[PDB]
């Protein structure tokens, strides 16, 4: 199986590059992350920030999830984040996407011990 945690890290951090490299980058990096392996994940955010200052957000600004959980935090500087969105003419296994670049303020739900993102709600 694999831990909340592991999810979050592998569907949304990239510390890799500082920001999405052209407008490509979200079809290649829905694919390395394994987010269209048997299915095309719709909507996806990468953040562009290392582990370490995405995990503080935890401890940052308590705000409301959108499901209505407390758990949410929101990042209090923003963040340099590439939100990935299937395209009309996209489909599995052929799976196409749309790459949006942007500096935003991340919330994320954290959970568990450690206090950890597990769960991308959305960028402001
Ligand atoms: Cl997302
Ligand atoms: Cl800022």
């Amino acid at each position: 199986k694999e831990t909340a945690a592991a999810k979050f890290e592998r569907q949304h951090m990239d510390s890799s590059t500082s920001a999405a490299s052209s407008s490509n980058y979200c079809n290649q990096m829905m694919k390395s992350r394994n987010l269209t392996k048997d299915r095309c994940k719709p909507v996806n955010t990468f953040v562009h920030e290392s582990l370490a200052d995405v995990q503080a957000v935890c401890s940052q600004k308590n705000v409301a999830c959108k499901n209505g959980q407390t758990n949410c935090y929101q990042s209090y500087s923003t963040m340099s984040i590439t939100d990935c969105r299937e395209t009309g003419s996209s489909k599995y296994p052929n799976c196409a996407y749309k790459t949006t670049q942007a500096n935003k303020h991340i919330i994320v739900a954290c959970e568990g011990n450690p206090y950890v993102p597990v769960h991308f709600d959305a960028s402001v």
